């Protein structure tokens, strides 16, 4: 089974906003996937095969037709593991409980948290305007949101380091609550309780967007793993 | 027939796994066109046009079979998409920043292939190593390397783009096989008298990961991979 992977993360560091991935074509390569949408117009989260768009106005509209995307990552979810999370914890705490239970760091995990949090802090990116700025400017006034005591799901992949650059290098997560309103890109939560799944996939398929924003872009920064600590950390 | 087929990582190459679970008599479903090496670094593996060679150490170029296994290589289904010629007398340096220029983008996968007479070729050949295995940068401290003078063969590899160092090799990777199906190996160095070249570009790359105890157990967070990676693979 496989990461179905559109794009790369250095790219849209690069402010490639604008992909040629319609989304009519996830139900081809996934169920399950996060990502984000073209001129950077809101946050991607899907599992069970329904796929919304998360949105700074507090809403979340369900994909449709010629979406377009420069960025996501899709799966055919399948529950290989299960775990439960009884009580109160950290991210810290998850993060390392959960790495430390996977058969290998070097593969590649689709990972669902569905239940309640205590706290689920996160942002939404923003639909952005011609001529786009790099995404480190462009993450500076993102809405932030903190949710408290809310319930609903948690859902992205664990990525090994050697992909860091393709993808984003350990928990990629977004979340939407169980009214499908509200979420977004996760930079920090608190469990309640929680059901963990996990899904192991042994392939990385990459597929690079046929635009001349994505041919003629410049991918070559040395400091890549800085910048997306900063735009995919608080 | 879009796609770069990826069989496991440099890095893991790096960590000195050097046992993984392909089995060569599954290249014709991913490709008909690649370069690698084999199970223990028992030699380098070149092929184009469907035909897979072994080159080792001791100036032998034998067919792969059935029951060869890799713990790292790469293959795609070739197409010419694109053919220059280099007329007269050409330096590596020169011929990869010329081809380098007229790529449709250094943010894509291409596989190249070079055919007719080099002034010169230096290679090398990684050999069987017994277990327990060192990392490669010790495993290829006693590599032999080979120098050729006017000789006619095939130049055969992948341009790789920066975000991929470390799942491949960014950049030219380039192996060689002479005519005669009998020398070659790993490309450090060249010099082209005449040539043809033809690139096949590609916007999918696929890495599939072995299912070996040693790949899920390796370190591959190795923070200095890049360089290690440049010592490795160049002279
Ligand atoms: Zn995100
Ligand atoms: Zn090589």
């Amino acid at each position: 089974s496989q990461i179905y992977q559109v794009s790369t993360m250095t790219s849209l560091l690069d402010g490639v906003y604008d992909g040629d991935f319609e989304l009519s074509e996830i139900p081809k390569y996934g169920d399950f996937g996060i990502g984000t949408f073209n001129k950077l117009d809101g946050e991607l989260i899907g599992f069970d095969g329904e796929f919304y768009r998360l949105r700074s106005d507090g809403t979340a509209t369900p994909v449709q037709n010629g979406d377009r995307s420069p960025f996501c990552s899709f799966t055919f979810f399948t529950p290989d593991m299960t775990h439960k999370i009884d009580a109160k914890m950290t991210r810290e705490d998850f993060e390392k409980e959960i790495n430390s239970m996977l058969p290998s760091r070097n593969l590649f995990y689709a990972i669902r948290i569905d239940g309640l949090f205590k706290k689920v802090q996160t942002r939404t990116v923003e639909l952005q305007e011609k001529p786009y700025v790099p995404m480190v400017e462009a993450v500076k006034t993102q809405p932030i949101f903190n949710f408290d005591n809310v319930r609903g799901t948690i859902v992205g992949f664990l990525t090994p380091a050697y992909a860091n650059g393709i993808a984003v290098s350990g928990y990629h997560l977004h979340f939407i609550d169980e009214g499908r309103n509200s979420g977004g890109h996760v930079f920090d939560y608190v469990l309640e309780d929680c059901t963990v799944t996990i899904s192991q996939k042994m392939n990385m398929n990459l597929r690079l967007p046929n635009t001349a924003d994505f041919f003629n872009a410049n991918l070559d920064n040395p400091d890549f793993a800085k910048d997306i600590e900063t735009t995919e950390g608080s």
